[PDB]
């Protein structure tokens, strides 16, 4: 089987788990979901890597999840990061979301045990032979030590008719040329999406979908103009809300994700500027740096 | 407890499986080859045993085995780090309460933590525990490296930690670690975290290694570190030079792919890991008899 | 009017019996002027220029600009790591009448940005010739910051743009943005066949192309359906381009070129030490990319 | 034989002064090289600024070399370009003017391929006397000569005397320095990077061409003469302490922090020729912190 309504076209949010004294602070996520909402944001990423996945326990993603789903109303997907580096455990995983009523997975590559090619694919498949809920491949090599070739994408788009589509956080335009070109080709409805703000713009030249974004926790509003503007065919508009952004994309990763986007949407008074270790707040320069980007941007 | 401050080979060991579950009986042979060979220390559950996918269960199972074999006679080191840090804590408790002489654990992978949260995470977890720590830094594998005077830092605060097993490649950053480290805590220890790195980290000041290699090739890899140690520093390089192609050749796939092919070809095991690991390809089979029959391991 | 826009040819300096081939290379000047070449680089990295010596050199830029007769612009490759060589070297290209120079940054010696920023300064300030700034880091050891390239743009009036090899997005988005700011007449022209969607995606103005010295019109067509504003044709162009593109560099540039172009008949396949005749593997791919791509 | 030298080789400096050689105190640099104990001189290679030095300059620098060192050591010649016949020449001017030996780069910009590099070496090993150095150094040149083709060149080619191994991978050392004496036992690798002699001596090597040794000739002397005489520990302590200096010279481009520190010693002019400019006051800060720290100021 398979959720359809996961095949989104525009800007997804991998919407950062706000924290207070220790836990989920849900009525601050209530606020940045219906900021997401009302900025015209066409899919919602929970428990992605901005979302700190790898310190949010089992009973609170329960509980994140159920809280989403309420609050979007069948708006708009409610995709779930949902891959560990193990298959088993995956699927475990999988299962949970499914349960639980989500649209979809986002499931990582395994991270750190550098499978081969042939064992992402056999990966995917399980996951993909077990679940009714669309699935979202999730490359990041510069996080996981593992880079999905893109003919191993375009093998699992052909024969894996659950994953939907794939996003392509390797920022190598070769890898997103060749991922948009192989994957399309071996089935024409299969999605790619940008997984670094600062290459939607050329993801959406090579032919892709658009973004899972980080930029749009605080903009999204100008990320959802960034493609749209380009799905309108107004390329020119769509480079000038590029370049516009610019100074945010690049500030947003200065420290490692989420720690920035945490800072930022902490001066914005969303959040709370709390993390969970081995994560920590943002430096004073970088929170100087966003501080001014923001102001320059409007958004403070 | 001077007992985990080991000089020499630590082997990380493989964990066997057969039809699915764990096979305890070769791990069994495995661990008396090792000890028959001269080894100074075991690392059981690292990147090498398929930590990812063995459950807790088979984690007591494993440990507990280990030990009843090992009887006291070298220290056993189980690997308990994930990429969070409380749920690091309870690995590492549940490991002590296992009876580990100590713990390896993993910078967290995958989060990309910054320098102080590598030092906040070890020292939430060092100020926790009763165990000695080694830090274990793999940079290609996490996407996080820790740094020299990081390492450093943590060698002068954390009198838990007892050493680095440091798997970046990188010369400047080998000889940077042992040196700093060492001039933070004159007995900080330093071992390769690289087979083929082995003989540069001794010549750079270091302890040792916790190797791959020595799976299959125990003595020899003991050789290559008594070498060192007693001072003919030609000697070791010769055994390292004899031992190259079996380094490289482990690695044409990612470990442990290609070891548990190779202890396979050697009776020791069955070929099978679990998913998202696969068995190594012909090619890598054919690449391991060839290199198993030049070395006298085949 | 060095400022061309389109596909500007870097031609490979063709040779028989250990000399100048210089009847195969007028075929070659006419092949990419028939199929609306917008300029002809000569003497780049693929004409060999570390291996023709300055007679030749006089010969075989004459030649082309007797053959061209002003119909396209003539930009000659005159660069060393030595800046006082370097516009020795750029005044000859002045006085046998080239149009423009292009300018490889000093390889080797891996100068400081403010090097290369007085490196240019001192040329740009001693000629009356266009210069492009030629910045290919995979074979020079050194990079041209997108900010030291908008420091040029803004101060050396004849410094007329950059000719951009670093593959990496990042900096082709950057080099763009910046020189255009700074100055917003100034050009910025892919060095890397592979790149030219995405630079001209990316405000750019074409392309150096080493692909066109065996399909000129494709290049071409890549561009112009770009200029006219259809952005899908123009990567459909790009698309079915790709195993040229690829099997042109599977070995350095220009073994794999020349190798195709004594394929098409064009040239013999000599190249001169340290380089050699590409692989029989390298031969049988490009046979078979030929073919397929209708050029063979 | 000569030519085989093992320990330090110092890749001299070229001084320039109101834009001309100063031979004067190139006289003084390399008297200082000799007293210091050093083994050969490296004249124009990277850290002689080769490519800005014209023709007639080159002859006079390496004839006035010889003339000082009057065969106390070997005197290498920098002599090579990325093309085979340019090389060829170069080569041959250096054995007309009583170079012992030349040090050849790896084509560099054009990037041959490994039989190319093979075919270079055989077409300047053919055709002269003299010994030839091989010299790789990726991070300039964009090309890395594979350990296995370094092994095959020492192997045919007799007239090649060594390589000087600058790719800093520790994994090329290694293999650089156990293929070419597999392949002939007498085959010499000297390290190409200061910071990596050391361990370049432990694999099994035979010294450096040194950028240190300008300013730091008897320390890094000392490093190399401890290993050689089987004291390891006092090597590795000389390595330790010529650390701070070894990064130091190398916070921008070599030769342009070698230059500062040696006109803060008082020997030279610190003049370069574009596209090298001096270097900055942040580098010239922390050379004069570091040379007072090593005794050399």
């Amino acid at each position: 089987g398979i959720d359809p309504f996961t095949m989104f076209r525009g800007v997804g949010t991998a919407i950062v788990t706000p924290f207070k004294n220790g836990e989920l602070d849900l009525e601050s996520y209530e606020r940045l979901v219906r900021y997401q909402l009302e900025n015209g944001v066409n899919a919602l990423i929970v428990l992605g890597t901005t979302g700190e996945s790898p310190t949010v326990n089992e009973d609170e993603r329960e509980k994140l999840v159920s809280r989403t789903l309420e609050i979007v109303d069948g708006k708009i997907p409610v995709i779930v990061g949902a891959g560990t580096n193990s298959t088993e455990k995956t699927l475990k995983l999988v299962k949970q979301a499914e349960k639980l009523g989500a649209n979809g997975v986002l499931v990582v590559t395994p991270y750190y045990n550098k499978p081969t090619q042939e064992g992402l694919y056999q990966h995917y498949k399980y996951i993909s032979e077990r679940t009714d809920l669309g699935i979202v491949v999730y490359n990041v090599p510069g996080r996981t030590g593992v880079n999905v070739l893109p003919e191993t994408a375009a093998r699992i788009a052909a024969d894996l008719k659950n994953v939907v589509g794939i996003k392509e956080a390797n920022p190598d335009i070769d890898q997103i040329d060749r991922t948009v070109s192989l994957t399309k080709q071996a089935r024409s409805d299969f999605m790619v999406w940008s997984g670094n703000d600062d290459r939607t713009f050329y993801l959406l030249c090579a032919g892709g979908d658009g973004v899972i974004s980080v930029v749009s926790n605080v903009a999204p509003k100008q990320m959802v103009e960034l493609c749209a503007e380009y799905f309108s065919g107004n390329l020119e508009k769509s480079a000038e809300v590029h370049a516009k952004l610019r100074p945010l994309m690049k500030a947003l990763f200065v420290e490692t994700n989420p720690i920035p986007v945490k800072a930022a949407l902490n001066l914005m008074g969303f959040i709370e500027n709390e993390l969970r270790l081995p994560l920590v707040p943002a430096s004073e320069k970088t929170v100087e740096l966003l501080r001014n980007v923001l102001k320059e941007s409007g958004l403070l």
